[PDB]
């Protein structure tokens, strides 16, 4: 189906714009790409930020503890699945450039749940991030 | 064409699901995404696994020689080409997380040949993996 | 829209083929994917190559200063935007394999401007590359 394909591109576009905002420190913008009740589980062991204000607050607190740095998130291996929410499985690779060099990792399998807002744009209802280092740790 | 575009997304979805299975150690599942006569040339110098049982066996033997580890394969730079088989050229980046850290590489140009099975889903008839370290080696 | 989606896949296909040519040292081929007046700003601080002959010349001079090596460029996080030119924002990760190992980085945010040539194929009118190490440098 042409619609399935269109949805796939749409999710890629959505995800890209989210990370363009995040990576450039536009935390409000990033939060606005989630539903008003959005769940953001960024780190295993830690409770998710729920809601836009919590996501923005969480990002601010994390930036205060750990940032002269440029982070880039790179998504690959998108697979989507099902009458109005879509699940998205994919891989994230974190890159961090600092004055003393580039760091690669961690790699993170992620599950997103996406819905369509009142204006027809996609919003992220849920982002559930796992860390491969945590998985290996045992 | 909307169909060309749809095919492109379809191949991306197919490839993602293949690697989700592989990376999580679901070797039977991965093998089932190939044709029953599928060719899997994973390593230069070594003969391909041909057929699903050979792919599963090959993966098992490799897991026995070399695996407390989590591997992720990341595909980028997909280009497809032609009345019923499609050729796919792309790049693979291997990531391996172990207790003592993350390894990046090798990078591998790959050619896939894809066909459509009796139920209309894509299957991989052929996967031909080159290694950039082997290429540089001279 | 099915056309928006089709355009997104089209840009991905275009970009992939460009890098397949570049990475394999087919500089003329790469240059032919730009408009005859194409702007290629590969490095901050340095003036862009403008025109196909300048791009080919620039690539030759760079290959002469710095190349037994295999480079791969990996694009992720494509976002496109607008009646006949399209802007494309995305991330590039450079990988370089040499006899003594693999190098990862730099990471480069890039903006492309794409138009359609007389035969309907996409051409790159402009490629503006930023380097995250340059950004961090301050």
């Amino acid at each position: 189906h042409w619609s399935q394909a269109a949805l796939y591109a749409e999710v890629q576009q959505h995800q890209a714009r989210q990370m363009h905002a995040l990576d450039e420190g536009k935390f409000e913008e990033y939060a606005d790409t989630f539903t008003p009740d959005g769940v953001f589980r960024h780190t295993p062991g830690r409770d998710p930020a729920i809601g836009r204000e919590a996501i923005v607050r969480e990002l601010n607190e994390f930036h205060e503890r750990y940032a002269p740095v440029q982070r880039r998130h790179m998504f690959t291996m998108l697979a989507i699945d099902e009458d109005s929410a879509v699940q998205a499985d994919f891989y994230t690779l974190v890159l961090t450039t600092r004055v003393d060099g580039l760091t690669v990792g961690p790699s993170c399998p992620v599950r997103d749940v996406l819905v369509r807002g009142a204006d027809g744009r996609l919003l992220t209802a849920s982002r559930w991030v796992e860390h491969d280092n945590r998985t290996v740790a045992e």
